[PDB]
């Protein structure tokens, strides 16, 4: 199955982690945008959001990272707690995912991406939404050692990616106990961890 | 079952037709976000992300209105249809619901939301953004008569709550054929589709 990425992003991470998790190895596809290869006509066919991470896999084309995470654990992994079958198990895990994408990285994206690119002053307004995004994480994270329950599960993968990535940004991370203690033990116990690890560093590139 | 909710949301009616759907009946309680009751404690206690809408089914406090979706669907939902468990179908109609809320309903609320309640200037780039996100959503629907694959899915219900949102905030959808064919099939064809069309009244109350 080949795997359209860039080894800095977070979406890309999480699908890497949990490609780890269950033992499916990724065709690697270096596809940087900023020389156009997601807009090559070939790849548009694949992908019409003409986006990353995009997954092949004998002809099937997919893509939105966490999409593709619960693919890989439905269609490849074996150990029912990556991503429970319990309706009500499950469902912590998949409101999480979209915690992941429209609260807690979206607000990171909202902050950081116009200092980034477009050079703007650090703005106030949006500096706060995202430290509630963390705290709520915080809340969530009180009581449980993991995001979705007390086993790890593609929940913790992806949250995972977005975290390691306020880390790299110089966000405070122990200014929120839970969102620190979790990281630090999940940077540890994360299949493909060092993926993760060596993709952050290209992001940091950034800074 | 309790559902936490206001009419004129689209996040909420995504889950009454989903509800509807499934035959799954919804205690009704209105929960005024312009009078802040999403922060009285006895609901922060149950959400501490104070959001809408918040499902409580016999002790179990849900909210992430598609999480909601599809555990309802695979909770009590008896037409595999609705939300296929081949990985491949469920698969697609996954990246389709990230689709709806970070691509789709992101950017509605994005540029709208902004104007109606804060009376902001409208952002000239994020109505591009907006564009571009159902000019994907025309693409997709080319061929393809349902959102995902080719027959109603929950994709289908998340993506109508969306984009009847779309119409009463007046968008343009006309311009878009494929995005305008499917919204004038579904928005009939579509289980609680008159529950929909009451609540974009209620929506409209704010124009
Ligand atoms: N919500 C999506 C985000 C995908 C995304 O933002 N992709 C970026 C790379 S970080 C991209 O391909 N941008 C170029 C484009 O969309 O044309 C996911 O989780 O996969
Ligand atoms: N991604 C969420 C969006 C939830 C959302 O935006 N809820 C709004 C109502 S439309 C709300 O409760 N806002 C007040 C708040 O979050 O405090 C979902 O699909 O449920």
């Amino acid at each position: 199955m080949d795997f359209y990425y860039l080894p800095g992003s977070a979406p890309c991470r999480a699908v890497q982690m949990t490609a780890a998790a269950v033992g499916v190895e990724l065709n690697l596809k270096l596809t940087n945008l900023m020389a156009g290869e997601h807009m090559k006509p070939e790849f548009l066919k694949i992908n019409p959001q003409h986006c990353i991470p995009t997954l092949v896999d004998n002809g099937f084309a997919l893509w939105e990272s966490r999409a593709i995470c619960t693919y890989l654990a439905e269609k490849y992994g074996k150990d029912d707690k990556l991503y429970p079958k319990d309706p009500q198990k499950r469902a912590v895990v998949n409101q999480r995912l979209y915690f992941d994408m429209g609260t807690l990285y979206q607000r990171f994206a909202d902050y950081y991406y116009p200092q980034i690119f477009a050079k703007q002053p650090a703005n106030a307004e949006n500096e706060k939404k995202m430290k509630d995004a963390v705290d709520f994480l915080n809340t969530f994270l009180d009581g449980h050692k993991y995001v979705a329950g007390d086993s790890l599960t593609i929940a913790d993968l992806t949250v995972l990616a977005t975290v390691s990535t306020y880390d790299v940004a110089g966000f405070e991370l122990a200014k929120y106990p839970h969102v620190a203690a979790w990281y630090e033990r999940t940077r540890k116990e994360a299949p493909g961890a060092a993926i993760n690890e060596a993709g952050i560093e290209e992001f940091r590139k950034y800074f």
